[PDB]
């Protein structure tokens, strides 16, 4: 299991990602507009990643042959009818100063390899007397993207190409990149090689930048996609996903459980604006989420339109308990699972244990907890979380019961007399 | 998952128990002898219970103790005495009396098992039930059987006498001077065959008999029901599985508690099995082999002993004590290991990928402890980072049975170790001084 | 799998036996009784065993402390109240001398061991200097039955006893014997020792005579009972097991599924007669376990009052066709199961085959079958064995579909062209 | 199960697939080479398929066949087409007509893996329906895609004109020659979104096409779907294991057969996966290594072919046999092994226990097989008697891969051979003479 809140003395990421609300295809303006909205409400919570999804490149972005926006060194570039102000060379420069004046950080996502426009274009390497025909592998491709080739890593100009690209991104005062298409798939092995190529080019590239590469819990047996998404059938595999993922040997990341599907959503899509909408979770289902990705120390990338925020919304981002636990919390571990009930739980800092209950069955159930499943052998006070009342003391000798609606979860504090 | 190393105030049993060594025919002289050799080899490290296990009141029909008209040694009231053949201390009406004095004159404690229910024999003669105005026949539920043991039937807990039944056992035990009681057969036999409310009942029983006294049920995850693996035509008519000197039994054990530790459970220590160690098997019919040094390899016995103290399992001594060679006399009094079956907290498994194991847990002094497991057939290398066990700073990592460093370890490296098939390493991880 | 109709020369017992019907109590007028019977009715169709149950020494069968009827030797014998004939010494011999003036077969089944009375009188072994407590293993029990206490087998005298109870049963006239609490069980191991020694003294009692020891397909997780009765789920479970049997290497025995529960049964019993009934099977049941006991090799050993049989219930017993499936046929194999379709086939001795299709569930189903399942690659014309009617041709192209009522079965003949 | 060796008069199909030596990328002159080889060496012992695995349309942007703005090489109504730079015989509207006539004059059968569905480019095109009044937009499934693999959407069976399109690509294959078509991502990816409407107009379409021509589907057991052992969190993410030179994935096949012998099934041999033996990986993403020869041990590669020809699987090799040694060479030409796979009837799953295992069928000359494994990494006894069989004679018992006499065995007794780890012996029991 992965029971640590820091990993390379990094504790896990918070921010806005533009995929859930506007898919491939966020602008300028969308993103300016998220990061005014992070510095005005969130920043002081903690939140402080601004991160635009793949395809930044792509101006029609939502032919499939259409030209992406590359310079003359096969890297790609921001569409400048999506971001203006990148125009005559400057890239995301200006959005990401803009970004860091709010006192925040600026993300991009970027799919493995090199473009296979590039290939065509044989495009030279810049700091390298190679092409990119000399260093792609052709035959290595992403499953759902058809954007790039692989790297080929036994080939002179290959880890030249990945560090050209974090010097860009660095130069444009990127802070944080997730790569795309590292994992397995039918036809593709894990791409264990471009990851260590990839690691020495953000160490090169002579900013402080956070790299991104694991995808999170595999998955187990529209739908199709391997993407999170705001659907009570994914949510509740998650909870297994989780169970499975951290009792693995393979664990020295952050279980990136998906994106936050809250809010204003699907805004615009690979598959249109129709689905437009607020997110089809309940109330009961959002906390749910947040508790399980706060209690796995999961990434918490809020994934809707921030500015179209309600009241409640806001208050799932603010409740400094609940990010306490997944900024700060050690320890963390899923405690146990009977008939779709759940427990798991985590040790605070200052002498203090949380446990999260889960009802994941359609009908509403009870479930307990003593204070033995967690190493504790003293009377404590019990908290809510979430809404920080105090619920009752609980003894050794004692167990807690809790009646649950269904898909329904509580937050408890442990507190120490 | 149970990650505490008290409960009501108490830590896992620690002792030697009949049943391994001599089956259910122990002798009062086998008990003395292996008390004896508790209270001067082991007590100081722990060690404290003197056990005999089932059949205490069977005397055999070749034994002067042998009334064919009624085998079990039994009171007037239904309850069950000592074998006067095996335990000549006990005739006159001592009973247990004498015995457990012996051994609390040399600072232990004594402990039996009992089977559920009420002898047939009881009900046969339709015996009083003590403190009540009811007999056996009255409240004997005669369609709860035991399927691998005919000595009772179940007590219907919807009688007027059963309480009172049960409540005239812990009396009697209390006379005897006994410390604690394992109940046998408690669990259900066949899954469905549950036995909560006569539980609730013995439950009563033993606090209300006036003598401080433990109570063990049967909260697995030994013995094995319905093993999954390692199954022939022949041994699938056993669905119920004890823990003996077998790498299958062991192998299958890891499994098990893995699956333990997830249920929500009832809060008791999980019990993994006596301990087949040194001279087993001598009177004994159940286990892998006859008169015999335990079959497991050293390896192995480290590899049990390791996952039985990081879960918190009663550690009882199955062997005959006294046959003891120094190997055996080592597994018993290293005090590291000791100590985290006896102190350790927030204990629980880690991960399992491919027959490799890790679990771990945390000491009362800034220590933390991993045992990792090759249950492979061939040797293995086996990983472990910081990140797994909640440390973010360097440590010093010792291996606990040879009392060496091994190396430090710092948050963004990884350990390997080489291990052989079935072996296993505990390691306790320290502040880097 | 075991798939032959033959084992050391012998074919799958076929008989009568009275625990079903009788328990542990049957009278010597019952068994010649149901002999009559089966002379009368049965024996041209091959039905031959007249078997007594265990407990034929036990006078008050049906305190449980109550002696035992045993010589000065240790060995038991028949209770004369039960059997009159056996009084003067003459034992089961006048009986089974009745039995095979009929034309048929006598036998008995035994429990394990030495008598736990013997160990208590200390009686001497026929044809040895040793006692029965110096070949006794005493901490060697049954766990359901307290008449017997293991021999132990590294003793002088063991063998002895051993030899000396079926030179008993050759002098009586005995012609199978069943021996009870050789499987293991939580408290004991198989006992593998007094198998052999089992095994060395029938060899040498000097008349032929057939062992059976084996349990049959072992059990899956009153119920509480190892024995099988006429209840659909036990017969439901039974498909299983014997699926389970089929896929271990130790398969070198029939398949012993169990009596049949068929006709009137319940007449005595351990729990006394107000069980005493009819067969609670369906007819559909009913002839649902005579085809997998047939197309597995499972003895047959009628379970019921013979006397009381109705016309169907000797319809059951006289096909020769279902009759010969069990008899002769070979390659006896599992071919499929899917949500609780089932599917068995065997092959005859004279170019034909058998294909066996179960429901089950519930509910209707339909049944498929292929001639490619069975290794068949001609036009057969296929018949149903229990009617003897004509249902239609197959080819290799195609597929044979039947609609089947819940927990009913099909028994269908593959004849080529 | 699936119990004979013939299915509409065919046997189960043996020759070369592209796929494990070159991936998606293989040329003409290496299919030639390998159809060479072939038609010199193995012919003769029933090998007659020459295989280009998925891809052969799809010519990389460094490629002067190359149009970026419609990368798939692909006709007017939307059919896929040799990529020109790999196939220079298919230029100037030729396809694969010369391949497979070349192929043909060695007395060879030419066979194409295609993907399910209707090309993208196609539906960006909106290429006419050939034969049809409608176009590529107006019968595609878009939602139904491909999870590992975007050259193609679904085409819709509910919509005039699909079938259409499906006829007019197996005309097209009529055309060229072909004689063999495998399709891919013709199962659920996912284990729900199947395609069965879809498959029956492939079905209409080949039979409809005027050419004889073998559809192969997907059958399994292989690839292996969500499998159960041998998970890492990285490779979970791989949810579909095609069958390569690595001993977890043989290990795992095992059990998958034995499952898919107990299914209804659809009457088509189980395909257990392409033969990843001598040179392969030469140009390849999706296998355990880079350019090698093959990873399997001896006995592994044994081991293999045992279980592929007692279960009738398909023989598909996939090195690159120019490059054969004399070891590779000698598992083709056995006639025994493969008399097995071509001729044998009955074939069973005899039993499994604690990863022992023995497969069995019959041959036509009164002669009977028995295969026995195994699948442990440690050495094992492994039994067998006739009575598993349905033999009651004695029998004359032979090592089929090394033509030689064992010994002869009674139905009174049992056969024991120790066995390597991963080791399996095919065995012939012949009439006793």
């Amino acid at each position: 299991g992965m029971e640590v809140n820091r990993l390379s003395a990094l504790t896990p990421p918070m921010g806005w990602n533009s995929w859930d609300c506007y898919g491939a295809s966020v602008t300028e303006e969308e993103v300016l507009g998220n990061a005014e909205y992070m510095a005005n409400h969130l920043k002081k919570y903690g939140w402080e990643y601004i991160v635009v999804d793949i395809q930044w490149y792509e101006p029609t972005a939502n032919n499939p042959f259409a030209p992406l926006c590359m310079d003359e060194y096969g890297r790609l570039l921001p569409a400048t009818n999506r971001f203006p102000s990148a125009k005559n060379g400057a890239g995301f420069k200006p959005l990401s100063d803009a970004i860091h004046d709010l006192g925040l950080k600026f993300g991009i996502h970027i799919m493995r390899g090199i473009p296979r426009q590039a290939v065509y274009e044989n495009s030279p390497v810049l700091g390298s007397t190679k092409t990119a025909r000399e260093i792609a592998h052709t035959n290595s491709i992403c499953p759902w993207n058809t954007d790039m080739y692989g790297v080929d890593p036994t080939k002179e100009g290959a880890q030249s190409y990945y560090n050209s690209l974090f010097e860009l991104y660095a130069q444009w005062g990127v802070d944080f990149v997730k790569v795309d298409d590292i994992a397995a798939s039918r036809l593709y092995d894990t791409h264990l090689e471009e990851i260590k190529m990839i690691q020495r080019a953000i160490q090169a590239c002579g900013r402080p930048m956070v790299l991104s590469l694991s995808p999170g819990p595999a998955p187990i047996k529209w739908r199709i996609t391997d993407d999170f998404w705001d659907d009570w059938s994914l949510l509740y595999q998650m909870f297994e996903r989780c169970e499975v993922w951290e009792k693995h040997i393979g664990t020295g990341h952050w279980p990136d459980c998906g994106m936050l599907p809250l809010g204003h959503i699907g805004i615009r899509s690979v598959d249109g604006p129709g689905g437009d909408r607020w997110t089809r979770f309940t109330k009961d289902e959002q906390l749910t989420m947040m508790n399980l990705w706060a209690i796995c120390h999961s990434p918490l990338m809020f994934g809707g339109e921030l500015r179209d925020n309600d009241e409640w919304t806001l208050s799932l981002l603010t409740n400094e308990g609940i990010l306490s636990i997944n900024q700060k919390s050690v320890l963390n571990r899923f405690v146990y699972r009977e008939e779709d009930k759940v427990a798991w739980a985590a040790n605070g800092r200052n002498g203090e244990a949380y446990v999260a209950l889960f009802n994941l069955h359609d009908q509403q159930k009870t479930l307990q907890f003593r204070l033995d499943m967690v190493g504790i052998m003293e009377t404590v006070q019990l908290f809510n979380v979430w809404d920080r009342s105090f619920l009752q003391s609980l003894a050794p000798s004692e167990s807690f019961q809790i009646e649950l609606k269904p898909h329904q979860s509580m937050m408890l504090k442990l507190s120490p007399d």
